């Protein structure tokens, strides 16, 4: 026999005592031991005094998930728990002060995502996420590249969108206070102005210059060619995208950018961020230069307050 712990958000500890004849399956249901799958596990000696995952069998261990992950879905913990397998196994180098992942399992897009949430603001909605957001920001991200796979239903290996991925961790942040006002003008039906909020006020699918979407784009009409502009922007940052296409960036004009080179879905991810002279970080790999040229496909950029003057 071993006294043994059991919890759900390493928070709440629970006291159990199990016999070292039955695995760990046979008393607690689906059992994890930093990652590894111990259900099918029969005990051993040093696994006393430990702390084990559970899959949430009673009210109080439901209750204690949500209240972590926000979620209730039965396969976030096995999920979660076969990603963090891998990702306690990756490198994740300091590079010009900033915490990234040396390559592995097609996680170039994990990096730069990585490498972004460091340099914008963002408050996560489940305590899961801020915990392990804030260790990562001091080295320790290995828990939270898993977190980042799990709630975006991605695994270990599959190809990975950047722009998909901030989507889905701005959906589980704070973002309330973002506003966005546009406003259309189309020749023949007139002037009509939408207020976005939330996620759809950070994010922008078309262009890659935030000036430009001040200025002005071109969007098609209900009557068959209208204009939008960005009439107020309330949000921390912004981030523009379009389709990977060669642009220029230009030192303090920008946060950070992704770049992409390759084919569709199969390529790989780097990520240029502007200090003072602007570096490029490729996994473990860093180098700077004065002025960039290629393949853009996401600029974030620092906002707070913007009005427009027309
Ligand atoms: C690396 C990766 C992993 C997965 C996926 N997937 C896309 C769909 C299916 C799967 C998962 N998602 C549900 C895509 C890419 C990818 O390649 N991302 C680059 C930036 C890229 C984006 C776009 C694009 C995006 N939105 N729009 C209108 C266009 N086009 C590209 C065209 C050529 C080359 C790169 C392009
Ligand atoms: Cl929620
Ligand atoms: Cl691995
Ligand atoms: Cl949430
Ligand atoms: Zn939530
Ligand atoms: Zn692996
Ligand atoms: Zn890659
Ligand atoms: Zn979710
Ligand atoms: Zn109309
Ligand atoms: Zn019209």
């Amino acid at each position: 026999t071993i006294k043994v712990f059991t919890t759900v958000d390493n928070i709440n500890l629970h006291t159990q005592v199990v016999d070292m004849s039955m695995t760990y399956g046979q008393q607690f249901g689906p059992t994890y031991l930093d990652g590894a799958d111990v259900t099918k596990i029969k005990p051993h000696n040093s696994h006393e005094g430990k702390t084990f995952y559970v899959l949430p069998n009673d009210d109080t261990l439901r209750v204690e998930a949500f209240e972590y992950y926000h979620t209730t879905d039965p396969s976030f913990l096995g999920r979660y728990m076969s990603a963090l397998n891998h990702t306690k196994k990756w490198k994740y180098p300091q590079v010009n002060g900033l915490t990234s992942i040396k390559w592995a399992d097609n996680n170039c897009y994990l990096a730069t995502a990585l490498l972004t949430l460091q340099q914008i603001e963002l408050k996560f909605n489940p305590p899961a996420l801020q915990d392990a957001y804030y260790r990562a920001r001091a080295g320790e991200a290995a828990n939270f590249c898993a977190l980042i796979l799990a709630y975006c239903n991605k695994t270990v290996g599959e190809l990975g969108d950047v722009r998909e991925t901030m989507s889905y961790l701005f959906q589980h942040a704070n973002l309330d206070s973002c506003k966005r006002v546009l406003n259309v003008v189309c020749k023949t039906c007139g002037q009509q102005q939408t207020t976005l909020k939330g996620v759809e006020a950070v994010m922008y699918m078309g262009t890659l210059s935030y000036e430009q979407f001040k200025k002005g784009v071109q969007i098609p009409c209900t009557c068959g060619q209208a204009t939008k502009y960005l009439v107020q922007q309330e949000s921390p940052f912004v981030m523009m995208s379009a389709p990977p296409a060669q642009y220029e960036l230009k030192h303090g004009t920008f946060t950070c950018a992704s770049e992409y080179t390759g084919n569709y879905q199969c390529g790989h991810y780097k990520h240029i961020t502007s200090k003072e002279t602007l570096y490029c970080i490729d996994g473990a790999l860093l180098t700077k230069s004065s002025e960039y040229k290629g393949p853009i496909t996401d600029v974030f950029y620092k906002e707070n307050s913007y009005t427009t003057t027309i």
